[PDB]
RNA sequence: AGCGCCGCAAUUCAUGCUGCUUGCAGCCUCUGAAUUUUGUUAAAUGAGGGUUAGUUUGACUGUAUAAAUACAGUCUUGCUUUCUGACCCUGGUAGCUGCUCACCCUGAUGCUGCUGUCAAUAGACAGGAUAGGUGCGCUCCCAGCAAUAAGGGCGCGGAUGUACUGCUGUAGUGGCUACUGAAUCACCCCCGAUCAAGGGGGAACCCUCCAAAAGGUGGGUUGAAAGGAGAAGUC
DNA sequence: GACTTCTCAACCA
DNA sequence: TGGTT
C-alpha cells in the first residue's frame, strides 16, 4: 500500500506448466473478454459522461455465466483476479479521460490478490520460506529473494502464524502484506514460456505496520473508517440479510484490531512546525535545500547540490551526458528512423533516489515535520524563466547575444526530471513521517533564497488555515 | 573561437571554527558557497560494445548518547536497478529485408576519425581502446565523404504525351532471424550447478597468542550505493 | 523517456 | 477452496 518489495518463485516444472497453461490459455483470454465485452457494453457514454463507473459492473457481466466451456477449470480467486484487473483498468482509463482497449504487452496477465491470504506460507526442509496459493495449493513454489527484503517475508510468515495461534482473533487489516502480484518476467532464450520465463511475485506491504506506533496509527485510521462507515450506512438503507452480515464483520473487524501484535517498537519520528525544509528547483542547480525555521525568521542550513549528493555528484554530470546524448540521437533518428531504446538505464531514477533519500535525511537530523516542494505544473515557466534570467546575466542587454546563450545553454543543460524527483521525495517523506507541503517558488534571486523563500512562502500560507 | 563540466589558485563569505553574552567578533584549519582568472600545477573529471543468483549498502535484541549515532550477540536468500574495478571482443555462417544513388553546386542536431607493419583510393595482419581538437565533453570546431536534412542547375536515354520515368551494381550504409566464437568474474585458480549448489586449493596485509630472537598459532580483510511494484493512457 | 490515473479486503463458509 | 459487500 505504500511499499513493494518482489522475488522470484522457483518450483516445480510440471507446476510452472500447470500454471502457464492456466494463466495464458484460461485467464488472458477471460480478461480480454472481459474488456473487450465492458467495452461494447451500452451505457459506456453514460458511465464517460458521468465519470467513473458503477461499482460492480464487471462482476454483473459475469453474469453471462464466466464458466463457459473456455473457461472451465479456474479458482475463484482467479476470477477474482481477472475482475480486478479489468475493473482497475477501466476505472483508470475513465478517469484519464474527464473505447475499446488491449493488453499492452505479450505476457500472461499478472494475478492480483486484493486480499491478504491466498499466499500461505510454508518452510521446507531445506528452511526456504516456500508459498503456495489459494485454489493451487498443490502448486508449492519457493521463494527466492535478497536479504534487504527477507523479513517481509518472514514478517508474513510469522503473522500468519500470529493469527493462526490466536484461533483468528488478530484482524488481517494489521498483516504487514496487502496484496500479491504473480507477474511473469521476460526471459531471454528459446523454449517453452515457463522454463525460460521467470515468476516473480509482488508484495504490497504498508512500513507503518514493521513498528508498533505506526500500527496504532494505521489501528486508529482503520477505527475511525470503520466506524464511519458503519455509522454512515447502518443509519440508512433499511439493511437486509445480507449488508447486516457486512455490518457484523466490520464490527468483527473494529473489535479484532485491538488485539495488536508484538511489534519492533522504534518511537515515531515527530517534527516541528516551525522547522521547514525547503528544496527549490532550478535548472542549473536541479535542486537547493534550505532549512528554515519560520519563528525566528533565521536558515538552520542550505544544503547545494553537490552536498546532498556528496561521492554521486558525478552521476549528475554522468545524467546530463546522457540526456544530451539520447536528445541528439532522437532528434537525429526522428527522421522516419527506428533505432534501439537508447538510454535503458535509470540513472535518472537512481540520483532522483538519492536526492530524496539525503533530503529527507537532512530533514531529519534538523527535525522537520515539513519538507516543501514546488508545484510541477508551475515548474515548466520557472525553467524558462530561469535560462533568460542566465543569459542577463552573461550578455546584459544583448539580445542576440542572449539568444544564442540560452540555445547552447538549454543543448547543454535540459530539464532534469522534476516530476520523478518530487514523487520519490514525496514517498521518503512519507515513509519517513514528514509531511510534504506544496509553496510558491519565487521567480527570481539566488537557489538558496529561493529555497529559504519557498518554504518560508509555505509557512505563511499555512498560518491561514 | 563558443558552450557545459572537472580540478587549481590567489579573493569575499557561511552552510563551517572558535568565545561566551547565544548573536555578536575574528580567523580560513576541516566542511562548503559565491561569473574570479588560469590549465607542467598533478587534477579531478572522461573511455566503443559485452561478461558474475558478484561484494557492501540488511532485520531482530541489548547498550552510552535527547536522538543522529558507535559497539555487542543471533539470523541471513539469490528480486529490480546505479556506479567503481578486472576481464573478453572489435567477429564467423547463412539466409532474408530496409533507405539511398545520371552528373554539378551550398553542406546537415548527417557519416567516418586509435597504434604499428604491408598496401593504391580500397583493404590484409598484428595489437587495441588515455580512439580527431581544449584538462574533459558537445547538437561546437578540423579533415575527408556526403545519395542516404532541407535547397538550386542542367544532362542524356523512354514516354501517343499533357502525366511520369531509367541511367542500379558483382553499389553504399543499416535492420531482423537462426546457428557458435570469448569473457559467466569482485583478491586469484581448479571442479560442479544455472528452476539452485556449492565444494576445494591458494596470494598479500593486519590483529590475538606461543614467544627466546628466529619461526609457529588461530581470527579478520583485499570497492561501494538505491529501491513502490503492477496495469492501463498522454505528450 | 517524462507525466497521468487506479488499485493496494477482511471475515466467514 | 470459495463467497457477498
Amino acid at each position: 500500500s505504500q511499499i513493494t518489495i518482489q522475488a522470484r518463485l522457483i518450483s516445480f516444472e510440471s507446476n510452472r506448466q500447470q500454471l502457464w497453461k492456466l494463466m495464458a490459455d484460461l485467464n488472458t483470454p477471460l480478461i480480454n473478454e472481459l474488456l473487450c465485452q465492458l467495452g461494447q457494453h451500452p451505457d459506456f457514454e453514460k458511465w464517460q459522461q458521468k465519470g467513473k463507473l458503477p461499482s460492480t459492473v464487471v462482476s454483473q457481466l459475469c453474469q453471462p455465466l464466466k464458466t463457459d466451456p473456455r473457461f472451465a477449470g479456474q479458482p475463484s480467486r482467479l476470477y477474482m483476479s481477472a475482475i480486478h484487473i479489468v475493473d482497475y483498468i477501466y476505472k483508470s482509463w475513465l478517469a484519464i479521460q474527464k473505447i475499446l482497449l488491449t493488453r499492452s504487452s505479450s505476457l500472461p496477465f499478472p494475478l492480483v490478490f486484493e486480499t491478504n491470504e491466498d499466499m500461505v506460507w510454508s518452510k521446507n526442509q531445506k528452511g526456504r520460506l516456500c508459498v503456495h496459493f489459494n485454489g493451487l495449493s498443490d502448486l508449492i513454489f519457493e521463494v527466492y529473494c535478497g536479504n534487504r527484503q527477507l523479513h517481509w517475508f518472514q514478517r508474513f510468515l510469522e503473522d500468519q502464524q500470529t493469527k493462526r495461534k490466536s484461533k483468528n482473533q488478530h484482524s488481517s487489516g494489521l498483516f504487514t502484506l496487502r496484496n500479491g502480484h504473480l507477474v511473469w518476467l521476460e526471459g531471454e532464450g528459446k523454449g517453452e514460456p515457463w522454463n525460460l520465463h521467470h515468476l516473480t511475485l509482488y508484495c504490497c506491504v504498508d512500513n507503518r505496520l514493521w513498528t508498533e506506533e505506526g500500527t496504532e496509527i494505521v489501528r486508529q485510521e482503520k477505527a475511525d473508517e470503520i466506524t464511519k462507515f458503519i455509522t454512515n450506512m447502518k443509519k440508512k438503507s433499511d439493511l437486509s440479510d445480507t449488508q447486516q452480515a457486512l455490518i457484523q464483520r466490520k464490527q468483527s473487524t473494529l473489535t479484532r484490531i485491538n488485539n495488536s501484535f508484538e511489534r519492533p517498537s522504534q518511537p515515531l519520528y515527530q517534527g516541528q512546525s516551525h522547522i521547514l525544509v525547503g528544496v527549490s528547483l532550478g535548472l542549473e542547480k536541479p535542486a537547493t535545500v534550505a532549512v528554515v525555521d519560520a519563528i525566528a525568521n533565521k536558515v538552520l542550513a542550505y544544503r547545494s547540490i553537490k552536498q546532498l549528493l556528496g561521492d554521486n555528484y558525478e552521476l549528475l554530470n554522468r545524467q546530463r551526458r546522457q540526456q544530451q546524448y539520447l536528445s541528439h540521437e532522437r532528434h537525429k533518428a526522428q527522421k522516419n528512423f527506428s533505432p534501439n531504446q537508447f538510454g535503458a538505464s535509470e540513472l535518472g531514477q537512481h540520483i532522483d533516489r538519492l536526492l530524496a533519500k539525503a533530503i529527507v535525511a537532512l530533514a531529519r537530523t534538523y527535525k522537520a515535520g515539513s519538507i516543501v516542494l514546488p508545484k510541477l505544473g508551475d515548474m515548466r515557466e520557472v525553467v524558462q524563466s530561469e535560462i533568460q534570467a542566465i543569459a542577463e546575466q552573461k550578455f546584459p542587454g544583448y539580445i542576440e547575444g542572449q539568444q544564442k546563450y540560452a540555445k547552447q545553454y538549454r543543448v547543454n543543460v535540459h530539464r532534469w526530471s522534476y516530476g520523478r524527483l518530487i514523487q520519490s521525495i514525496q514517498s521518503k517523506a512519507a515513509q519517513t513521517g514528514i509531511v510534504i507541503e506544496e509553496g510558491k517558488q519565487p521567480i527570481r534571486g539566488s537557489p538558496h533564497d529561493k529555497a529559504k523563500e519557498l518554504a518560508l512562502s509555505a509557512y505563511n500560507l499555512r498560518l491561514t488555515r
